[PDB]
């Protein structure tokens, strides 16, 4: 049944991270919009540094956000977190007025804000999830971004088009309240607390999680950070996320500048590859539940397949992206293969924080999210240092680095990774 409670709170997290990345993406095309050359007088390294402070605040809030959703539960810091991002959304065309640094300032408060939202998602599905339906949960409520993308890129230049460029913001802050409203109403932060939740399904969901959830009266932290399966996850996390930026920030302006192509100018053909992204994320979250439930597959060789597939398949795309020459066609292919194939990773490695320690998701995600964040701010320092001619030969030294990044995470992955709970995460 589509209306069972657990569904309802994957469908609304759908929605909520929709909100938050259409929230985050539209910025990026109204800037050029706003930017002169009234209009600001930013030059490149403004803008680049009004997009990219973000994530100094979202890398902060991960571990800590962790941490309180395992106290306190996730629903809040979920609610509240995008509800902070829409309604500091809704102060941007005033931040713009005032000048540089309120609007910097607005952008890392989002951050702080956003920074919650991973983590307590995690915290919250390890008392909603059975354990034979993770793949299926989790790859449904992340799906949201990558929808989201797709949904923001050309509504908001549709938008600019026909209205003034605030009203992006107001349309999607507006909506980030409205769904808001939902999530408070709607939602528990776990079956216990649910109002709606039938009797027999709250029964099946316990009884699934009876057994993996941990008595202990505090956090192991030392046994976390000593763990290797933990640091196995965050290699893979790292290089996902490194060959990720790449191949979407990276590879539009190889194609932008060497190519000549425009891309980040035609839109639909950018929302491509997050579209490709949706739809593999729901449908190997699928067949990835499919393969533990009635195949009887180890779960640990369920991941080992999945992010295998999902990291090394886009490697060899990215490293023949810089073979392609001067055919732009192919490279757009490229691309959408690659981030098409990427949607394995939603039930490789991005799940198995819970598999590892699921009354600890939180403040591991947290510590994935806290070193994974870190190749989306300094990606940009080293593409600019890696290519000072600005020619082919440098973006295929480039795009060799990150092939070369994305497959010792994969190896590294299958090699330590594991996918029972651990002891340190049962009893003290």
């Amino acid at each position: 049944v589509c209306c069972s409670a657990r569904y309802n709170l994957a469908i609304l997290a759908f929605f909520g991270f929709f909100i938050v990345y259409a929230l985050r993406v539209n910025l990026a095309v109204a800037l050029v919009d706003m930017v002169d050359s009234k209009k600001y007088q930013w030059d490149a390294e403004t803008q680049g540094w009004i997009l990219g402070s973000f994530f100094y605040g979202y890398i902060i809030t991960q571990i800590p956000g962790g941490y309180v959703a395992s106290k306190i539960g996730g629903k809040m810091l979920l609610g509240f977190g995008i509800l902070g991002t829409a309604v500091l959304t809704l102060f941007t065309p005033i931040a713009a007025d005032l000048g540089v640094g309120p609007l910097i300032v607005l952008r890392a408060l989002e951050g702080l804000g956003e920074g919650v939202t991973f983590p307590a998602m995690h915290a919250m599905w390890s008392s909603w999830a059975p354990p034979l339906e993770r793949s299926k949960l989790l790859s449904i409520s992340y799906a949201g971004a990558q929808l989201g993308t797709v949904i923001s890129l050309p509504l908001s230049g549709i938008i600019c088009y026909y209205m003034n460029w605030t009203y992006v913001f107001y349309f999607f802050g507006t909506i980030g309240i409205f769904w808001f409203l939902l999530w408070i109403w709607l939602v528990s932060d776990t079956p216990q607390k649910h109002k709606r939740i039938s009797h027999y399904e709250k029964e099946y969901i316990l009884s699934s999680l009876r057994n993996q959830l941990s008595s202990q009266k505090s956090v192991p932290w030392v046994p976390i950070l000593k763990s290797l399966p933990l640091w196995a996850i965050v290699v893979a996390h790292f290089s996902y996320n490194w060959t990720f930026y790449t191949l979407l920030t990276l590879l539009p302006t190889y194609m932008k500048e060497i190519l000549r192509f425009n891309v980040q100018e035609n839109g639909f053909l950018s929302s491509l590859p997050y579209l490709g992204s949706w739809l593999c994320m729901i449908l190997s979250g699928q067949a990835a539940d499919n393969l533990r439930a009635k195949w009887n597959f180890s779960t640990l060789c369920v991941r080992r397949i999945f992010s295998l597939i999902g990291m090394i398949g886009p490697a060899v795309f990215l490293v023949a992206a810089g073979f392609i020459g001067c055919d732009y066609s192919l490279a757009v292919a490229f691309l959408t293969i690659s981030t098409t194939l990427g949607g394995f990773c939603s039930s490789g490695f991005s799940i198995n924080h819970l598999d590892i320690a699921p009354s600890y998701a939180g403040i591991l995600l947290g510590i994935t999210n806290t070193f994974a964040t870190i190749p989306g701010m300094v990606g940009p320092v080293i593409a600019k240092s890696l290519t000072p001619d600005n020619t082919v030969g440098e973006w295929q030294t480039v795009f060799y680095i990150a092939a070369a990044i994305n497959v010792f995470g994969a190896i590294f992955f299958t090699l330590f990774a594991k996918g029972e709970v651990q002891n340190w995460a049962l009893n003290d």
